[PDB]
């Protein structure tokens, strides 16, 4: 990513890329039996153990030390969800695509409380999305900004190690911006078009910030998992041994 | 802003800058005795009312339906009170300049409950500040674009007017966008430089929302103003008449 070209470090997020999950619930039973924040739980958690595979495929992510990319994925993790549902999404208007066999409309949040606020602002991003025709090479560098930026800004400490990440981090993000705008020019855009679009396809990152606060906000209402803190179940998924090499 | 220069949009923003306030305690008296929330809650909402003001003199913001710019107001305040608190911290190391004549360190945090954290993403805000050498003409910019754009995405309905709305603040967006690149070239940046500098302040924008957010969640832990809606006191301060033109 200091060395890789644009070219490359697109294809190599393209090649990162988790797999489409599906909802588990017998598709032979009722709907007014399924709980919906069970279903959307169990599904949240199966694409997590795949994101922190996806993470260490970013390049630039495993060359940090394993405290940082813990850190790193505790920030990140709702909004890196967020994003890869309103992409799917984009091409469905007015329904979420929480999985292919699993699309809800706004009334389907309404069943849990204060949940269609959620929905509402999942929505009015995949129509940002649709409106400005966000290409799949596109997203795929925007998720790996979000996986970089949320939380490099709260390491606590500065070591000298400490320092070292984070100049090394911006480095990444910048190779990143190198490559969005390396995209544009090739699809045709002007010189200005492409400063815009880089603009506008940054400034939508905080709006998803914004959705993923009020989310853990609306999860932190529980009724779903906060047993054994989140930083430990990360870090046992990415401290993983070579033996299986 | 659609047909003003990036020049005259730099100028305008510049000469809308609203003052730098005083807190308001006597000087002669202890500290001890003072509600650092008391202080604070006074100041920030005597620098809401100046805010308005600056907002008006936004260029394309009075353009807007009355309605939409208490919507962006109410989304911002906060972010755009937390930027230039940062602003104005930056050549104070350990230090948030909350006025000229309250200066506070983290530790000085710490009497509030909850709020030290709140704080040190703010001074981290404002060591990132000094370590990009923010300008002036930048740090307008900055605080334009937020306004805008941090309430753009959550507009219930979609009239005719409401889209039309959406259109023209995203026309302002990129003359800000425009008017951001033409000062790093003035400023002698490369092409490449140029790209890479306006990534990292945008980027910073969303790390602003997530301490308005945090803040918004700590503020509401209680002790300060909920009393009548916040629409409200924004619509009565936005909905002037003419009389005193
Ligand atoms: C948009 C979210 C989402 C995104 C996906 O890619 C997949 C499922 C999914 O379901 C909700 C969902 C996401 C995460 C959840 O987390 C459960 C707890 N695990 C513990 C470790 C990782 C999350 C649960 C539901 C949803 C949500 C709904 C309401 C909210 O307030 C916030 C998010
Ligand atoms: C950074 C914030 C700030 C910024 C300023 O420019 C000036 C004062 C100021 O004080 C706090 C402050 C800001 C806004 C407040 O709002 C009080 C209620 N009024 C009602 C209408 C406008 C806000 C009160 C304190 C602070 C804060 C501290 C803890 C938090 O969790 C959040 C913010």
């Amino acid at each position: 990513a200091l060395s890789l070209t644009a070219d490359q470090m697109v294809s190599a997020l393209l090649d990162a890329e988790p797999p489409i999950l599906y909802s588990e619930y017998d598709p032979t039973r009722p709907f007014s039996e399924a709980s919906m924040m069970g279903l959307l739980t169990n599904l949240a958690d199966r694409e997590l153990v795949h994101m922190i595979n996806w993470a260490k495929r970013v390049p630039g992510f495993v060359d940090l030390t394993l405290h940082d990319q813990v850190h790193l994925l505790e920030c990140a993790w709702l909004e890196i969800l967020m994003i890869g549902l309103v992409w799917r999404s984009m091409e469905h208007p007015g329904k979420l695509l929480f999985a292919p066999n699993l699309l809800l409309d706004r009334n389907q949040g309404k069943c849990v409380e204060g949940m269609v606020e959620i929905f509402d602002m999942l929505l009015a991003t995949s129509s940002r999305f649709r409106m400005m025709n966000l290409q799949g090479e596109e997203f795929v560098c925007l998720k790996s900004i979000i996986l970089l930026n949320s939380g490099v800004y709260t390491f606590l400490s500065s070591t000298l190690k400490s320092l070292e990440e984070k100049d090394h981090i911006h480095r990444v993000l910048d190779k990143i911006t190198d490559t969005l705008i390396h995209l544009m020019a090739k699809a045709g855009l002007t010189l200005q078009q492409q400063h815009q679009r880089l603009a506008q396809l940054l400034l939508i990152l905080s709006h998803i910030r914004h959705m993923s606060n009020k989310g853990m906000e609306h999860l932190y209402s529980m009724k779903c998992k906060n047993v054994v803190p989140l930083y430990d179940l990360l870090l046992e998924m990415l401290d993983a041994h070579r033996l299986h090499a």
